[PDB]
């Protein structure tokens, strides 16, 4: 009977296995809504998803749109408090985060279950009434600007808009999205335009409620659900928007049969092929795209990807449909190059092209559409179950494109196929529409253009005819297949009943020299899946550098030849997880249980007696050569966070170690070291999902069987299984290291506050104080203070040690940093005491939700457990435990512990800060700090400190 | 002119080098004394030699004269304190002992150089009139005892004795010479013995001055020294007894031609030949004995062993004369015995007949006297400058042996070539006359004869005629040659001048990424010596148990190849040293630097292209694994000391990871190990000696070069280059871990209290604390209580760390021992309340005399400096900065220091123990403490783990 809701649809269709309830329905304003009731659930969540994006950005003003999502959260009429939204969710323990594509601006949200009314009137504010307050105007404007430095020395940002920098000029494609200080400050005072207005003309032009989709998550009824959304969002207005299209593609025919030869930051290699295609998003009932986009990215036997690696050409292919806009698409190719791929690109496009061309001659085939549909088909039957704010977020995004009863099948499953289409699609991969870019540090001083943004550097050429007619006379090459039939397609989905003695926690079921094996039938989630984890420790992974690199190398060529034989399985929803610890090794297999004891037989034996292709070796080598290098590119709060970890464990090989230890690695090498490797072990390990317990002790058997058989397999001995230890800081110390940032001209920063070891009272006395002042510091440093775009804290943990740690990226020098975080933790101290007990049971609360969240997919609770295998702890009911002793704890004791162990004047503070500087580089009051002791080098530092024991289980 | 002086004899000839001058004399009372002047010498040393010995010890109360040693130290008439002379001694920086062999009863004693008078006085009393309380030998029998107990299960020990008590049952020689609690207390009373007045008895019996040698060493001129021995010694009553001899040999007709089986303690396998001979003593012009002992025993191409080697049958070969008493000698071939070695003995010794015919057939050889001679004569030319106590105690026995103007001499230097003594020698070593002993775990159960006071046993036999007669037609065997001339004897030893920049210390000349290089020219000692040392750092020396097993076989395998070539150079003066350490590998070279680089540059050369000979491999494997199992049958205390520094190191392979991963170690494997090993390396070096900058820098670049050609080594990463820690125990906290020996019938126990780091500070507050507590420990835990008879107290460092401990092997059981050090220790506290300012300095100077105590030989200054290179410390000045240090202590400083680290109830005491059991286990006393209750050490893993690690130290 109501009038503010136009129409219901009540019959969402789900998967089979999804418990969780739907409604969707739209209301008078045009808001198309999805509702869902999860019962269970311990978090709710919403979201809203405007069909606004950088796209509609006024020419004038770049990044507008962007600008205005970061502005919605500082305040709204009803809620005036510039960080009352951030905290309420901070108190009741939600996050909350935005991001903006082209034609979306998209908010999203998570809560405790039972405070979701408060946090979504909140957050409908948003659409209804904000401030864009004028000095936060004038504050936020630097964390977009931060925000964009980040991004300028990333070599994906780069080229990213570099293609759109490349097509027609006068097309909304060629925007700038993020915006920087220049474009929304800068530039809009020097041409008299007010930026507050304009975003409140934009906000109120396109912000419209007919563009908009919500998606509401909670443990409330459908019906309340209802009535909860009517009341808080049919009051949103219908400016009535047209909604944008792009028919026109941004790439014309000027703008193909062109060559870029463009400079990267990082040494990298890299081919881009380009085909401008018309938008197929109304043909998403046959996906010609994603057909086209199996085929040529296939990794399989008889692929493109296979032979471009037999010629030692590539390493890595990409292929398939890129999004673009309401009215065009791409089709993409785009591989990796090795040394001699990079003189080869002609060939390598040839052989591109008559797989295209292989495609064409034998016509669609359904058997391959029919397979593509059936897989979805099962993955989407027993799907896992999401994450209240990724599945709001993510749905609400597609309400816009499918009818309220579609949206949940609406991007999993194929229905119809259609022959006529893909060859029409087919007919768009031509040489006369392609566009090429090379990506290599070889055009250095070559290039004669750079591009305004980002200042990339490339060059623009024409693709000679002679080229392109030799690439269109592609004749057929007897080295490309189609795939053959997918056989790791799992057959038998039976969920083996639950046997007598099963326990809620994982049992250890074997106990040997050899192996200790950890073990727990799922009783939750009843999927026919499984999680096979596996930590294989020997020394010699570890040894030295040397070793270290060969740990690497061995695990990186066995994945590679494996690589054909896996795909199909990868496809077929059975993956592998394999690469080397600190210890040794790591091997996960997860997804279906059916197929699951195939490839791990096939995974052990073939490491068992790995032999080396030397082709692959010198390539793989080469391009991990590489791969050490560019760390000198990252992000300085990487680097801060590098060095921090360097310094802080006892034994850890640097890059700089390792990448000369490296041009010592030789081939007859690698082959000794493997056998040696495996010669002695000790297998640790979680079997977890769908398995009975001698279905589980039949697996490791087969391991174990595999492992003595073809490598002669002994067990350790206890004393050698050595986890390494944290270096003990001294009372009141205090220590420095610096480096510079060659790339970025951003400085890092990452400070330390070690307390002691991990116990049920130190660890929630952490845990709770980093808590309370979680929200607040983001607030005063990035939100008031502005220090910059990424502003972190939380605990750490390493080792079985623990402690306080603050991240900033900051384009203010690190020495000053220090004062304002050393000077908000006495602004701390002052509001803890001035703090009600109320509000202070709130982060009790808040904290406690959060840690008794309960886990959604069968992976994540194996995470949980494998966590406390590894760390050597094995406290499965951590949980409960903690969070019982955590409601114990008095507001005193929390301030005992601070002004005992992290004020600037504890008599235990040890405190530790990494200095990360910008390439060129020599309020509330800030404390007087120490004198610190500058460290010259990190060995030597942690020689004359004493080592923390290692944690009892 | 002078009453109380007999003879001033001559001009005592010495060596050109020696800088020390002498004075021989003979007193009115017989007693022949050389006198020492060093006004140079840091501590002063006197011996005295009484020429009778155990073999003179009564039959019915064996031991008597060794027990008599014990006796003379604990009180005089004069000096009637119990222990008025150890705490003599220790108070001004000296340390005294004794032995008693067959002959001999030698007294020695080392004190600082400004009490030589007062130490002197109170040290001849022994010889006039001791007291032997009648307490203290009720007392000091216990330690006698405990001394036999420590040696029963020595197999050295009983091979020593078995072989005495199978010869002549009536002859001296078969008498039990140490003596224990049954012979020396229990019997002579069961037998109405009084004890005491036999000891007088004897002491005034054979103690008399006409059997007395005595050197004194000083800084006193020649002239002060003489009067000073003739003031305390002519006192000295002589009672002019003849000096025994024994001329018939205790190995007459009836024990020749016999066999030996005997079941040895731990496991090993040896064969002992044996021949009585005369006494070769007064030919020592010429020396016969050595002659043969040389040629018979050597280990060169074409020697009796490399034979023996080949056919796999023995690894190690000792031969020649081997001293009796006055009257009769022995000659000996002994060789360990491999698996097939214990199969074919008959053969073996056939092969020994073979050699000595050999030698008879080429008839006494004037080159190879001539050889000896000239080697003699410059090893003693530039003879190292001796310790004092060892150098006069040394002299004092071969007084009796020598004119008093050769004793210098005598022992080194050759006069008359006898191809007739030779010949009758050689005439000795035949089959008629010989006997065998077998030495095997394989006769155990198979023995059907006891021998008494070890245990041992054994099983006789006649060898069989058909055998004698066999290897008395020993053929000459063509694999047997003479040595040839020995191409490493030295010719060169000018003395290079010193340069012009030379230092005081040693000085880091190279450091790069592959080797760091100290450097020293010798600036003091100046004899054409020098002093090699290497320690080569690889990670893959100890990763692992079985890499550390690798390690070891693989230089134990290249010494054995080298032995052959490098044995001439060892003759020659010139030696290495090679051996794996926890961090790599360490070597020696040491020695007449004229040949010298040539050695260094074969090892190198050789270890970098080794080639492995697999017979020799699988056999030197089954002796390691033995060398590992047998741990189980050494010394109790020595199970503690391991246990403890098993603990107490971060990382440490027990034995029994090693055996266990030994059976793993294959040829193929270990030939794979080897190029790995030397990889990658670094290297840090000393050289020191008679060598220039250049010589020097030539010499390390020699082997870096050598390394890198042939094994294209690598730098290590600075980081690759990691020193092990010490764990760090807690405050008030105490640890003990439990362990049975189960061969050894004695319990042993190591107690550790750990300090802290190494400091300036710290050092010297233990180094003092630990003076002064050192005698005192000594004579209550063993003189006065009786615990034992090894008792030790002392500092003790690993890995930078410091602490004190206490090590006491003992009858009793070790949660007993406990109680008595740590009531000891509240003695101590009291004691040094007690103790005046004036007796606290005493200890300060005594310490402060035995730290700066300047190295008299150029390996003990090399010795001093490599301390500090291993030790990461490079603290040269060392001595001067830290005693500068201690000279400012107060009584209160180390009344502090034990209240806060050693008290019972110390804040900060950190105490671990070690128990090592008994073969079969679980008052009139000072006041023992109630202790607090331990933590028993289950696991030396989980241990460790649970525990913090110090930091290292810093270098400079
Ligand atoms: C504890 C806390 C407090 C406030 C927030 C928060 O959402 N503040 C407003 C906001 C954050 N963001 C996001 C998304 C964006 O780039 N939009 O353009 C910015 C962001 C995302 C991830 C971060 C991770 C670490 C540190 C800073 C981050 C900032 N957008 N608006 C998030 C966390
Ligand atoms: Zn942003
Ligand atoms: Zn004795």
């Amino acid at each position: 009977n109501n009038p503010a809701i136009k129409r219901i649809g009540n019959h969402i269709t789900k998967s089979p296995e999804d418990k969780r309830e739907y409604r969707g329905l739209e209301l008078a304003n045009g808001i198309k809504v999805l509702l869902i009731s999860d019962p269970t659930t311990d978090k709710s969540s919403a979201a809203l998803d405007v069909h606004i994006g950088s796209l509609s950005d006024p020419p004038n003003i770049a990044g507008l749109s962007h600008f205005l999502e970061h502005m919605l959260f500082l305040g709204t009429k009803k809620y005036p408090k510039e960080n009352e939204y951030s905290q309420f969710l901070s108190e009741h323990a939600g996050s909350s985060n935005a991001f903006t594509s082209g034609e979306h601006t998209n908010y999203y949200f998570d809560v405790s279950h039972e405070h979701l009314e408060g946090a979504l009137d909140r957050f409908a504010q948003f659409f209804l009434s904000p401030l864009f307050d004028e000095s936060a105007k004038d504050r936020e404007v630097n964390a977009v600007d931060s925000e964009h430095e980040k991004n300028v020395m990333n070599d994906a940002w780069r080229l990213f808009q570099l293609e759109k920098a490349t097509g027609n000029p006068k097309h909304p494609f060629s925007k700038f999205g993020t915006g920087n200080k220049y474009t929304l400050e800068t530039r809009p005072n020097q041409e008299g335009i007010d930026v507050r207005q304009e975003l409140l003309k934009f906000h109120s032009a396109y912000y419209s409620s007919n563009l908009m989709a919500v998606v509401v998550l909670g443990r409330e009824s459908l019906d309340d659900l209802t009535n909860l959304v009517v009341k808080l969002f049919s009051e949103v207005e219908n400016k009535n928007v047209p909604l944008p299209e792009f028919p026109e593609h941004p790439f014309q025919e000027e703008h193909l049969k062109q060559l870029y030869k463009i400079v990267p930051i990082k040494d990298i290699r890299n081919l881009y092929v380009t085909f401008p295609i018309p938008d197929l998003q109304k043909y998403y009932k046959s996906n010609p795209g994603h057909y086209l986009g199996h085929l040529i990215g296939h990794e399989g036997p008889g692929s493109l990807l296979s032979e471009l690696k037999s010629k030692g050409w590539v390493n890595t292919l990409v292929g398939g449909q890129k999004e673009g806009a309401r009215g065009f698409m791409f089709f993409i190719i785009n591989v990796d190059l090795t040394e001699e791929g990079l003189l080869h690109v002609e060939d390598i496009i040839l052989h591109m092209f008559q797989y295209i061309q292989k495609l064409r001659a034998e016509g669609p085939q359904e058997w391959v559409f029919q397979e593509l549909k059936d897989l979805n088909a099962v993955a989407f039957r027993f799907k896992d179950k999401e994450r209240p704010r990724g599945y709001t977020s993510k749905i609400a995004g597609i309400l816009h494109y499918y009818p309220l009863e579609e949206v949940l099948t609406a991007e999993y499953l194929l229905e119809e196929f259609r022959p006529d289409l893909i060859e029409m699609v087919l007919d768009k991969l031509r040489p006369e529409n392609v566009r090429v870019a090379i990506v290599s540090k070889s055009f250095e001083g070559k290039t004669d253009r750079t591009e305004e943004w980002y200042g990339t550097q490339y060059k623009q050429e024409a693709i000679p005819d002679e080229v392109i007619k030799k690439w269109q006379n592609a004749d057929l090459n007897g080295k490309f297949k189609l795939p053959t039939k997918n056989e790791f397609i799992p057959t038998n989905f039976e969920i083996l009943p639950l046997e007598k003695e099963a326990t809620p926690y994982p049992a250890l079921i074997k106990d040997t020299a050899m192996s200790k094996l950890w073990f727990k039938q799922d009783d939750k989630f009843f999927l026919p899946k499984a999680n096979l984890n596996f930590e294989f420790f020997s020394p010699f992974a570890y040894v030295d550098p040397l070793h270290s690199n060969m740990a690497y190398l061995y695990l990186e060529l066995l994945k590679d030849s494996l690589n054909e034989y896996a795909y199909a399985a990868e496809l077929a929803g059975l993956s592998y997880d394999l690469q080397n610890t600190i210890y040794g090794m790591y091997l996960s297999v997860k997804g279906y249980n059916d197929k699951q004891p195939i490839l791990l037989k096939k995974i052990i034996e073939k490491m068992a007696t790995f032999e080396i292709d030397e082709k692959r070796f010198e390539i793989i080598k080469e391009a991990y050569m590489r791969s050490l290098n560019n760390f000198r590119a990252e992000q300085p709060h990487q680097h801060a966070m590098y060095y921090l970890r360097l310094l802080m464990t006892e034994v850890a090989w640097t890059k700089d170690e390792l990448k000369e230890a490296l041009d010592d690695v030789t081939l007859p090498r690698l082959k000794a070291f493997i056998p040696q490797l495996l010669s002695r072990l000790h297998i640790e390990a979680l079997l977890h999902g769908n398995i009975t317990k001698q279905a589980a002790l039949g697996i490791m058997q087969m391991v174990e069987d595999t492992l003595i058989e073809h490598a002669h397999t002994k067990p350790l001995l206890p004393s050698q299984l050595v986890r390494y230890r944290e270096v003990q800081l001294p009372d009141r110390g205090w220590f420095v290291y610096q480096q510079r940032n060659e790339v970025h001209n951003n400085s890092g920063i990452e400070i330390y506050y070690q307390t002691d070891m991990q116990s049920t009272s130190e660890n929630m006395f952490l845990e709770l104080f980093a808590q309370i002042i979680s929200e607040p510091a983001f607030n005063t440093l990035r939100t008031k203070e502005q220090l910059g775009y990424i502003v972190f804290s939380g605990p750490r943990r390493a080792n079985g040690i623990q402690g306080l740690r603050f991240i900033i990226q900051s384009e203010k020098p690190p020495h000053y940093l220090e004062s304002r975080v050393e000077a908000f933790l006495i602004t701390m101290e002052k509001s803890i005491e001035d703090m009600t007990e109320e509000a202070f049971q709130k982060h009790i609360q808040a904290l406690a939700i959060r840690r008794l969240d309960k886990p959604k997919k069968l992976s994540a609770e194996s995470a949980k457990y494998w966590g406390e295998i590894i760390s050597q702890q094995y406290n499965f009911d951590r949980d409960n435990t903690e969070v019982a002793y955590l409601k114990t704890l008095t507001k005193e004791d929390i301030i005992k512990f601070y002004k005992e162990m992290l004020a600037v004047d504890a008599p235990r503070r040890h405190k530790v800060s990494v200095h990360v500087l910008a390439r060129e580089m020599d309020l509330s009051q800030a404390p007087a700090l120490p004198q610190p002791e500058v460290i010259q080098n990190m060995t030597e530092f942690k020689r004359g400190l004493p080592l923390f024991p290692l944690v009892k289980p």
